[PDB]
C-alpha cells in the first residue's frame, strides 16, 4: 500500500526521483521552461550534473516526508503551506502540481511493481486541494 511505497522509494530515492521527474519533464515540455538549466539536456545528461541529482533527490525527500505525515492520503494544512511558501515555487500555480501527479501516477502503473498508485492519485488531489486552500492560485 501506500506506506509501503514510501519505503521503496526511500530505499532508492535518487533513482525513483530522476526517473519520475524525467517522466514528467518529457511528459509536460512545457515544464522545462522552470529550470533553465536543464534546457538542451538529454535523460542520461542530466543524470551527471550534481544540481540534477541533488535537486530531484531533495524535492522526493520532501514528498515522501509530506507523504508520511498524511493520514489517509490527506496532507497537513501545515505541509501544503511550506509548498506554496518556498520562493522556488511563487510563479506555479495547482496546475503544476496536477501535472506532476498525474505523471507520478503514470510511471507507477507503468512499472513492474505493486506501487498503490490509485492511492498517490488520491494524495495528489489532496494535496491540490491544501494547496489551494494555503493561497496557490
Ligand atoms: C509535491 C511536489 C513538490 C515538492 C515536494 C517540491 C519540493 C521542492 C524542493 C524541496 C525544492 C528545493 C530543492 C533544492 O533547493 O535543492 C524545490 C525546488 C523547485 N521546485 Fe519544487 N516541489 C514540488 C513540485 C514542483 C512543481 C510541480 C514544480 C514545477 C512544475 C516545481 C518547481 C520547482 C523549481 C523551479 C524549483 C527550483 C529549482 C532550482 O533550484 O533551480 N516544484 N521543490
Ligand atoms: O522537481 C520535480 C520533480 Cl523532482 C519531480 C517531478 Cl514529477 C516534478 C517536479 Cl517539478
Amino acid at each position: 500500500g501506500f506506506k509501503q511505497d514510501i519505503a521503496t522509494i526511500r530505499g532508492d530515492l535518487r533513482t525513483y526521483a530522476q526517473d519520475i521527474f524525467l517522466a514528467f519533464l518529457n511528459k509536460y515540455p512545457d515544464e522545462r521552461r522552470y529550470f533553465k538549466n536543464y534546457v538542451g539536456k538529454s535523460d542520461q545528461e542530466l543524470k551527471s550534473m550534481a544540481k540534477f541529482g541533488d535537486h530531484t533527490e531533495k524535492v522526493f525527500n520532501l514528498m515522501m516526508e509530506v507523504a508520511d505525515r498524511a493520514t489517509d492520503c490527506v496532507p497537513l494544512a501545515s505541509d501544503a503551506n511550506t509548498l506554496v511558501q518556498m520562493k522556488q515555487h511563487s510563479s506555479l500555480t495547482t496546475g503544476n502540481f496536477e501535472k506532476f501527479f498525474v505523471a507520478l501516477v503514470e510511471y507507477m502503473r507503468a512499472s513492474g511493481q505493486s506501487f498503490d498508485s490509485q492511492s498517490w492519485d488520491r494524495f495528489g488531489k489532496n494535496l491540490v486541494s491544501a494547496l489551494s486552500s494555503a493561497g496557490m492560485k
